[PDB]
């Protein structure tokens, strides 16, 4: 059945490339040292932030940035989702349910690709905001990304590439344990096919990294935690920033995440 | 090597049997009614609680002196007994005692909760849980009928158990699974993660070979099981959220010293 699980991985890797413009391979090239052609502008203080304003207050504008991009992220993830075999064939309501709870877990997973212990790529790689600058922002804004860094650091630790992430992302989506799913069996039969394909994929692409499959699935707790904490932070600004205004798409996702 | 993995499983199984008298197989015999042994006193409401208190041994796990509070205390006591059993089982996991003394303390401090509810699932069915070595059976509704916040404590655990038992795992599977949980190299404060994750790998291969041979008809049981580790961490986190609600809205100092964790 290998031929089937390998062909499946092959298909997901393909859709993943067609759905996500900024892959890990590209982010790493910019973060390592291809440079010259891909060299990023860095923001580490209010000074450079201003000089880099060519690519409300500061914290609010940076936040406004994230939301717009997440919205964009949701769009891509939705597109990738309809490519996972069996997904569009499931009950419409559950498709929506899988997306509402899968989106943030996937966003921070892929966001790890653009991070390193020191910062994160922004504006499609055009820029790079240091971890410290972000942390100096007035709270609760300065407390938004730190947990993501902690996660990204431990997660990138696995040294996964895009083809692995392709399947892993698929697995996060087809989670039968989401709140409200009407039909759980059908969703789980798909995941069993994905988890299977992931394990094989991880054993073939990383023949030296022992129990990578088991180590990867264990990162789910970190994702869930980061997501919950995020949802909390959103509440604070929801009360302290009554003129914030959230995108409707994000408003629907945050509906019951608290 | 396959012979080593098969050996480690048997070893952990024998060790598990020694550390835990009330096995899952035996627990299921009592539940399904398929046993010649005395049926457990059922606690379905207050009246029966005060009733079967004698044979239920609720006087031995409770101070000299209301219900909700008293059942909660019973839980703590059984939990502490569990910790010791888990702690002795740890010693039997190859390499465990050879680790830094601090990491052992750490692995156990953060591991016991996950393992308690995992094992507790072996004494539960959709309607309730076996108690006191099987001499009792407290129903799910009675616990849920308890006043707030106490009635919110066990419900989450039932939802988990019902899904967990669907995996139809046996004591031989559970043994390796438990060990896997204890040897988690991602616990806060570990000083030397290398040897710890090295042991988990061994336990993970042993667990996977064990699942494949004992559950051939079950695809990805291994993966599915690993996912349950996520459900457990969730259950422990919520648990703490409820506990804090207690410490805030609540005694004997010396007694609290025994139950200063669980
Ligand atoms: O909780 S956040 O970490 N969310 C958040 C949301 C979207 C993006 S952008 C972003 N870019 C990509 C690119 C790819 Cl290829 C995949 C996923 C993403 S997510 C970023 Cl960098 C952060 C966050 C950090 C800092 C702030 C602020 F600076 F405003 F305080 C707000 C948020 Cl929401
Ligand atoms: O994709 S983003 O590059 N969008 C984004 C959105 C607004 C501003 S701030 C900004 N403020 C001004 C003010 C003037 Cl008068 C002119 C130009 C600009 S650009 C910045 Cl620096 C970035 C981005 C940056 C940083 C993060 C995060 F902080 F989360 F890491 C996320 C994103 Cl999406
Ligand atoms: O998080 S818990 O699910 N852990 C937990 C820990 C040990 C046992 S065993 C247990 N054995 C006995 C025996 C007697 Cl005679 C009386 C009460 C109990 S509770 C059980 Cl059933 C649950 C829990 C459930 C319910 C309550 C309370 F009823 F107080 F609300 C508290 C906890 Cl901690």
């Amino acid at each position: 059945e290998s031929a089937d699980l390998r062909a499946l991985a092959k298909h997901l890797y393909d859709s993943y490339i067609k759905s996500f413009p900024l892959t890990k391979a590209k982010a790493r090239a910019i973060l390592t040292g291809k440079t010259t052609d891909k060299s990023p502008f860095v923001i580490y203080d209010m000074n450079s932030l201003m000089m880099g304003e060519d690519k409300k207050e500061v914290a609010i504008r940076i936040f406004q940035g994230c939301q717009f991009r997440s919205v964009e992220a949701v769009q891509e993830i939705t597109e990738y989702a309809k490519s996972i075999p069996g997904f569009v064939n499931l009950d419409l309501n559950d498709q929506v349910t899988l997306l509402k709870y899968g989106v943030h877990e996937i966003i921070y997973t892929m966001l790890a690709s653009l991070m390193n212990k020191d910062g994160v790529l922004i504006s499609e790689g055009q820029g790079f905001m240091t971890r410290e600058f972000l942390k100096s922002l007035r709270k609760p804004f300065g407390d938004f990304m730190e947990p993501k860094f902690e996660f990204a650091v431990k997660f990138n630790a696995l040294e996964l590439d895009d083809s692995d992430l392709a399947i892993f992302i698929a697995v996060i989506i087809l989670s039968g344990d989401r709140p409200g799913l009407l039909n759980v069996k059908p969703i789980e039969d798909i995941q069993d096919n994905l988890l299977q394909a992931l394990e094989l994929q991880l054993k073939l692409n990383h023949p030296e990294s022992s129990q990578l499959f088991a180590k990867l699935l264990q990162k789910m707790t970190d994702l869930r935690q980061i997501v919950t904490e995020h949802v909390q932070l959103l509440q604070v600004i929801k009360k302290t920033e009554t003129d914030m205004s959230l995108h409707p798409l994000l408003q629907e996702i945050y509906k019951d995440l608290y």
